[PDB]
């Protein structure tokens, strides 16, 4: 009768390794009046967690040494003394890489006692879909005929961005690692083109398919991908800035002269809006509209959601390492437990 | 004769007199549906430094032996348009010359006998409008926002700070040397103004920006932005209007590449950085701007300083003086006595 936990053993140096994570046990905490006990079924693994393990200054305190790794979870209520929550109720929570956690109410019921595809609340109906929706529609502001480019195209956020872009009237050009993912983005995700960033002539290929330039670049990756994108940006382009995965493993900045002023020069001469956003901020007023649109778009067949499910909490570290290596196909989720 | 100041050679580093040549040409003839404009006032502005360089930009570089570009206040010497009558004052973009042809694209301002017509190059023109569009549409100031703007006593910067103040911002200027900083505070209504020549500039800025920076109106870039960047708040906004500090640069700064550090900061602080060029199509906004600024002027909330230099042939030296920061207020050159 134990709460297993994956904790941060040490901060990664470059790419995370198994040694950076430790599996530990703890007595199941007891809900103390007005609280409830959540038991996890699904755990989301996402690229932004790499940043959360690092000491870099960020939007949140880094995960402490020997503290439980953080993350979104789909749980059911094991026991409740809240009691606006009944036992057996499924919930979207943020309880991290463990079996159990206490909660004073902050999640959202999803979708009750017997929901269909509850793991979807971690993907298309959850944070990655909402990230795409908010970033693309509010910052990108797609118009009919806009050219939209997004990297990590077959990943959770990117695939949502591309498909929402397509239904909003964009020409959609993906960027992804390897020909199989590029072919999947075109064949199944409805991308107009998808360019392999591993190709020796990656930048020329991108330029070739973006023959009318780029109006929206949804930024997930940074690094060499953004370097290929930048010269193709159109006047009045928009750049929703969501993540910079390519640099999360860096231990130093690139050599060579400082190009920071070149970025600023380009934003000016092309009149570009570049805007960062963090999806965990207070967008409560927007969840409902998002949920309504996405439910409709899924039903209309305009959204294809791919899930990558790994069994076992103890496999979360290797799965997470696998995710960062690009050995994932679609949104990565770990089933931590059999449901009750 | 139509005198012209032409680009003789592209500047290397700071412009010199040799980069400019004075030439003459026969006064052009308006050919039916056209008109002949005769300049009275010529605007001199920092962005012209960029127009002289070979750099890729929003506009084609000024050609060698071509007439220098710029906003002008002219009157109609002769018109066959003829929605324009002779003697009518106009805001145009005819550059550093006495005369030029026009098929109508300017705006009548303010008729045959306007008050302060040179103001259409300043508080009521491009610098005022630049400040207005950048600050209000991109900056979106709220009461209590801390606004920082460099080149604080320059034309755009002065307007940004004063519009910022009347929108409820705490306004911190940045300028070169103690006199401009004192003038910004005493005459332009800046709450503070920090000397960017000070060895502890960055700490001085941090000291007065004790609750951080919510809006940074970017005119300058370089060392100033380097001091600003760590002080930016979550949700900050950065209207990007110019980068004067690098207009003289012949190479990129040394040291490792910080492009990814800027991008990381824009993400973790959820910042909006947005370039804009004031010569784009904002025609639909001109009336609202003129109306708002007329009101703010009447309300005593806007102090406009003009620096008027006599003689077209002094435009090169005046402009060089402007870039050296030897200007006080908006630089205008009177090219001719009016008719």
């Amino acid at each position: 009768p134990t709460n297993r936990q994956i904790v941060l053993a040490s901060r990664p140096v470059g790419a995370p390794t198994a040694d950076n994570f430790a599996l530990t046990q703890s007595d199941i905490p007891t809900p103390a009046q007005g609280e409830m006990l959540l038991r996890s079924v699904y755990l989301s693994l996402d690229p932004y967690m790499r940043g959360r393990m690092s000491d870099a200054k960020s939007y949140a305190e880094p995960v402490g040494i020997d503290e439980v790794m953080v993350g979104g979870t789909v749980c059911q209520v094991e026991a409740s003394n809240h009691a606006e929550f009944e036992v057996g109720e499924w919930v979207l929570a943020y309880t991290g890489w463990q079996d159990y956690a206490l909660s004073d109410g902050e999640g959202l019921i999803k979708l009750g006692k017997q929901p269909s595809h509850p793991s979807y609340a971690l993907g298309v109906m959850g944070m990655p879909g909402f990230t795409a929706y908010m970033g693309l529609l509010d910052i990108g502001q797609p118009k009919e005929g806009d050219t939209l480019v997004v990297a990590a195209a077959t990943g959770a956020v990117g695939s949502m961005v591309g498909q929402i872009g397509k239904l909003k009237g964009c020409r959609v050009i993906g960027i992804a690692g390897g020909e199989e993912k590029c072919q999947f983005a075109k064949d199944t995700l409805g991308f107009d083109e998808c360019i392999d960033h591993k190709a020796a002539d990656f930048a020329e290929q991108l330029a070739k398919v973006c023959h009318n330039g780029i109006d929206i670049y949804f930024e997930n990756v940074g690094g060499k991908v953004f370097d290929a994108v930048m010269p193709l940006l159109n006047t009045g382009a928009r750049i929703p800035l969501c993540g910079l995965i390519s640099q999360y493993n860096a231990t130093s900045l690139p050599e060579g002269p400082d190009r920071m002023s070149m970025l600023m020069a380009q934003l000016l001469i092309k009149r570009i809006k570049m805007q960062g956003f963090i999806i965990f901020d207070d967008y409560g007023h927007r969840y409902g509209e998002f949920a309504a649109d996405m439910t409709q778009w899924l039903a209309q067949g305009k959204i294809h959601y791919r899930e990558h499910l790994v069994q076992g909490l103890e496999n979360a570290p290797d799965a997470f390492i696998g995710l960062l290596e690009g050995k994932n196909f679609g949104k990565m989720v770990v089933q931590t437990n059999q449901p009750r």
